[PDB]
């Protein structure tokens, strides 16, 4: 359903420099998980019906990094600041959506397809949009399906998004890494998810609704046995969220 808009070279050019620069400066400063996390809260504040909120540069809105969902994330915009002040001709929404696939990629991850064009929009989404980590599946299928137009399959490849990562206790209040390699991308986040609670391991009540859902539950269970198909799952999963209201949504 996308029909990507025409970009001048310069701007090509200016996307292949950033994403080389950005690659260098997220590898260094160790800060993968933060960067992904900020393109998903970008991208999860699209409304289908409304075609508001979405990956549109927004976050960087002080009013939009004040959301309680988005605690730290201050932090991620600050520190791209400088890289993104040598790319004038890129969108902020670009840029973060950028930082989010290379994210994925220095970790060890799938190459996600982008595509450039993003405007940045003036408006940050009304407050709590984003899910909840204490709810269910239910809640889930609300955020993903209802608001943003993703499938179930989506739902459960991307929440391995937390296959890098960790929780703070200031930020959200819950507390550690998903997995024992947090700036590993794989599919260990499911095998952690399938072998019960390890201590100094996180599960949130909404990594855990995955395993009781009719529909999580075998792709829980293909993720775990097979990394490819997680990799291929995960790569359109976020390709998707990082175009949501982009180029037809
Ligand atoms: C499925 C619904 C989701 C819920 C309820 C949820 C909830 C959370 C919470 C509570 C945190 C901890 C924040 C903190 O305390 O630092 C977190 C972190 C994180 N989330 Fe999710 N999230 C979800 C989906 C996603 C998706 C779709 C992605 C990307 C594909 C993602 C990527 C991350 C990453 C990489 C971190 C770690 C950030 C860091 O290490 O600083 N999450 N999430
Ligand atoms: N969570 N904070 C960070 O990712 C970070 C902040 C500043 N410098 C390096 C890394
Ligand atoms: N309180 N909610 C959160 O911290 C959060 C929710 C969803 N994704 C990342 C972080």
């Amino acid at each position: 359903g996308k029909s990507y808009p025409t970009v001048s070279a310069d701007y090509q050019k200016a996307v292949e420099k950033a994403k080389k620069k950005l690659r260098g400066f997220i590898a260094e400063k160790r800060c993968a998980p933060l960067m992904l996390r900020l393109a998903w809260a970008s991208a999860g504040t699209f409304d289908k019906g409304t075609k508001t909120g979405g990956p549109f540069g927004t976050i960087k809105h002080p009013a939009e990094l004040a959301h309680s969902a988005n605690n730290g994330l201050d932090i991620a915009v600050r520190l791209l600041e400088p890289l993104k002040a040598e790319f004038p001709i890129l969108s902020y929404a670009d840029f973060y959506q950028l930082a989010g696939v290379v994210a994925v990629e220095v970790t060890g991850g799938p190459e996600v397809p982008f595509h450039p064009g993003r405007e940045d929009k003036p408006e940050p989404p009304p407050e709590g949009r984003l899910p909840d980590a204490t709810k269910g599946s239910d809640h889930l299928r609300d955020v993903f399906g209802k608001a943003m137009g993703l499938t179930d399959q989506d739902i459960v490849a991307l929440s391995g998004g937390h296959t890098i990562g960790a929780a703070h206790k200031e930020r959200s209040g819950f507390e550690g890494p998903w997995t024992s390699n947090p700036l590993i991308f794989d599919n260990s986040y499911f095998t952690e998810l399938l072998s019960g609670e390890k201590e100094g391991l996180l599960q949130l009540p909404s990594d855990k609704a995955l395993l009781s859902d009719p529909v999580f539950r075998p792709l829980v269970d293909k993720y775990a046995a097979d990394e490819d198909a997680f990799f291929a799952d995960y790569a359109e999963a976020h390709q998707k969220l990082s175009e949501l209201g982009f180029a037809d949504a």
